[PDB]
């Protein structure tokens, strides 16, 4: 009987029996140009056929859904074996999804005698509808998205050259306070995205005796995460005119300059990585100006 073998071309990449046509993430952005080459054998020489192609979505739920269809009139060459090309044009194919080409060729004329009277009574119908044929299959590649970990910030304030610690606040002597207090902050980060830029906003808070907060200073710098998204940054608030007997604490917020997380499963990055350390009771971030 008559047979069809098929080979899909998706954005210029061909499928084969061992491997599906891979469409790069970059090429999927403007849609995918899909064509199919049909190798026919044992058709009837010089006869016309109606060739119907279908681009099927091999859905994760186990179903096949039609995405495109094209019907055209084609003619079998002398000796009944040759090749036809069917073009689906540009298709908006989904990232991470697999699609397969189905082909059906039906003769325009009756070419088969099914009752042995020499009078032809049935069309020649040949198809290739195999969801497992890798030669007919394409896969739209997924982007390599950043491995976003749970980001953390640990901080240590430095006040007039004295480090804060978890055990004790940075104690600034009265002598040291007389000419203002030089305040800087060490930010130890982990779980950020290597080589990405972040907006680091440090805010020096006055923690009053009632526990209430008041912004004394704020500085905002552009910083880049290091190797493996772990490292150290600094924020220098400069010379601060701090009040004797009062307590101050450093807050830190780091926001990725770009979207680094895909939170709606469409493969497009839509959320920034935000990491903060806003603890009014963390002694490592606290300084106290000592009384005379
Ligand atoms: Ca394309
Ligand atoms: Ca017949
Ligand atoms: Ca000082
Ligand atoms: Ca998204």
């Amino acid at each position: 009987e008559g047979t069809l073998k098929t080979t899909v071309a998706a954005d210029g990449v061909n499928g084969s029996s061992e491997k599906e046509a891979l469409v790069s993430f970059e090429n999927s952005k403007d849609g995918v140009d899909v064509k199919d080459t049909i190798d026919y054998k044992d058709l009837v020489a010089n006869e016309k056929y109606n060739l119907t192609g279908k681009l099927m979505h091999v859905k994760d739920d186990g179903s096949l859904e039609e995405v495109a269809t094209k019907t055209t009139e084609v003619t079998a060459v002398e000796n009944g074996s040759g090749q036809w090309e069917l073009d689906f044009g540009n298709q908006k194919l989904q990232v991470g999804e697999k699609y397969v080409v189905f082909e059906n060729a039906e003769s325009v004329e009756n070419l088969i005698d099914t009752d042995n009277n020499y009078e032809l009574d049935t069309k020649q119908v040949v198809k290739h509808e195999d969801k497992n044929d890798k030669a007919q299959t394409l896969i739209v590649e997924k982007p390599n998205l950043p491995e976003v970990k749970d980001g953390t910030l640990r901080t240590t304030v430095i006040a007039d050259g004295v480090n804060g610690s978890s055990e004790k606040e940075a104690l600034v002597s009265f002598e040291n306070s007389k000419d203002g207090v030089d305040v800087k902050d060490t930010i130890n980060y982990e779980g950020l995205v290597a080589n990405q830029n972040y907006t680091l906003t440090g805010t020096l808070m006055h923690v009053k005796a009632d526990g209430s907060l008041e912004e004394i200073a704020t500085k905002t710098t552009n910083v880049t995460a290091g190797e493996n998204g772990n490292g150290t940054w600094g924020l220098d608030f400069g010379n601060q005119k701090l009040q004797v007997g009062e307590k101050y604490v450093v807050f830190e917020n780091a926001e990725s300059v770009e979207n680094l997380i895909d939170t709606d499963k469409d493969y497009n990055l839509d959320t920034k990585q935000v990491v903060k350390h806003e603890d009014k009771n963390d002694k490592a971030q606290t300084l106290v100006v000592e009384k005379p």
